[PDB]
């Protein structure tokens, strides 16, 4: 039944393990948990193992973890993280305080590709296929992503890619704050808490992300949350009026209102040279409305990905009930339900 486990303290966080996990060498840590990589003898695997740092500390911080825990027993698609295992050194509910997780190990991340590598219109393609396929399952599960960007996507030396959540911290208004690559791939509506946002904010990082692709460059580094808003509406225009209304924040809208009003820019004399269907399919992303904004499913049929396109093998997620999202619970019924949730995990099979 239950496994053997063994202690080792790596960076003043002690670490109860399974014996099958061998060579844990630390990766990374935050606030909300550390991670090892490590050796999965049973399989053969490279994995990744995160300790989720103090996971019922409050009421707030045990349903996060309750969440996670849910979301990735969920995931299950060749373009999304998924869970290889997850245990705890706790015999009982008594003793249950700790809790990790097991993934695939991620190497490289997009930000490292197109900074080290030139990339063809043929690896944009199969790059961005990848990600619009992952996040037409994400999206049918009625999850969204939020924080796309090069840096949440693992890419292997095939160019075969993962869409998963490397973040170990807090998303606090400071790290929003300036010149940073987590404000650059944001939804406009989601960055200015315009209006109570939907799916459609992850297409608009896609945007940004595909752009990114076929230039090499960030497509909208603002210094700060306005200049990037001007730099967003530079490119694709000031809202109309249909737009307005639909904004809220009735000081957001006055704010927009105080812009001198621009057009649209011809995208094939931003993004010089590119494939006509590229320039094409960004300018359906790239929609300030969005309501306006091509669908991950929609995407996925567009000329641009005739290649790869195969509506046959673009799967989408089984119901998942988030009904949970609504309950408020205490600390130790969160607990209770995460414990459930850990014994009753069944592994993967490899082919
Ligand atoms: C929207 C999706 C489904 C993409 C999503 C995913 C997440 N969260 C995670 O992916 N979390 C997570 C939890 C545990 C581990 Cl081990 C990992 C992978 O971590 C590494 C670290 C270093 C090297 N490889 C993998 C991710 N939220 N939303």
């Amino acid at each position: 039944e239950r496994p053997t486990f063994y202690r080792q303290e790596l960076n003043k966080t002690i670490w109860e393990v399974p014996e099958r996990y061998q060579n844990l060498s630390p990766v990374g840590s935050g606030a909300y948990g550390s991670v090892c990589a490590a050796f999965d003898t049973k399989t053969g695997l490279r994995v990744a193992v995160k300790k989720l740092s103090r996971p019922f500390q409050s009421i707030i911080h045990a349903k996060r973890t309750y969440r996670e825990l849910r979301l990735l027993k969920h995931m299950k698609h060749e373009n999304v993280i998924g869970l290889l295992d997850v245990f705890t050194p706790a015999r009982s509910l008594e003793e249950f305080n700790d809790v990790y997780l097991v993934t695939h190990l991620m190497g490289a991340d997009l930000n490292n590709i197109v900074k080290c590598q030139k990339l063809t219109d043929d690896h944009v393609q199969f790059l961005i296929y990848q990600i619009l396929r992952g996040l037409k399952y994400i999206h049918s599960a009625d999850i969204i992503h939020r924080d796309l960007k090069p840096s949440n996507l693992a890419v292997n030396e095939d160019c075969e890619l993962k869409i998963l959540d490397f973040g170990l911290a807090r998303h606090t208004d400071d790290e929003m704050t300036g010149y940073v690559a987590t404000r650059w791939y944001r939804a406009p509506e989601i960055m200015l808490n315009w209006m109570h946002y939907n799916q459609t904010v992850d297409i608009w990082s896609v945007g940004c992300i595909m752009a990114e692709l076929l230039t090499g460059r960030t497509l909208f580094p603002g210094t700060d949350h306005i200049d990037q808003l001007k730099l967003i509406l530079r490119l694709v225009g000031t809202p109309g009026a249909e737009l307005l209304k639909k904004i809220s924040s009735e000081s957001a809208r006055n704010y927009i209102q105080s812009l001198t009003q621009m057009p649209k820019m011809n995208f094939a004399n931003v993004f010089i040279g590119a494939n006509p269907l590229a320039v094409d399919l960004l300018e359906k992303m790239l929609v300030l409305d969005s309501d306006k904004r091509i669908t991950a499913a929609q995407a996925l049929a567009h000329a641009y990905f005739a290649q790869y396109h195969d509506p046959d093998d673009e799967p989408v997620a089984d119901p998942y009930d988030q009904s949970f999202e609504s309950r408020d619970l205490l600390i130790d019924e969160w607990k209770s339900l995460t414990y459930d949730e850990v014994i009753s995990f069944v592994p993967p099979p490899l082919d």
